[PDB]
DNA sequence: TGCATCCGTGAGTCGAGGGTAATAAAAAAACATCATGGGTTGAGTGTGGTTATTGGGGCATAATCGATCTGTA
């Protein structure tokens, strides 16, 4: 009653979490020092730390 | 003296895949350096050339058979 099952979908989810938080670590500077008007949202995010 | 605190320890052969990745700026000048290409050394490998021959065949100069008409009891 104190053990838990962990199965695939749960870790993989953890690691797109973990994805997540390495683009947010990124994109809270990208916007504060980032253009106002121009900023297409697609050139401004990375899809390798995920 | 009692307290927390830190520091080593802890098997053995074996196999199969075996490597993955958060990010980043451009100019200019200045200099170093290898890369190729063309030209002297030079270093070969290449090729004919005269002169030492040693078996072989040869012509001389000798030699040992093969066949018939004149001399002796």
């Amino acid at each position: 009653g104190n053990r838990r099952i962990r199965s695939v979908g749960e870790m993989a989810e953890n690691q797109f979490r973990v994805g997540l938080v390495r683009v947010e670590r990124a994109v809270k500077e990208r916007l504060s020092l980032g253009d106002l008007d121009t900023l297409m949202p697609q050139d401004m995010i990375n899809a390798k730390p995920i």
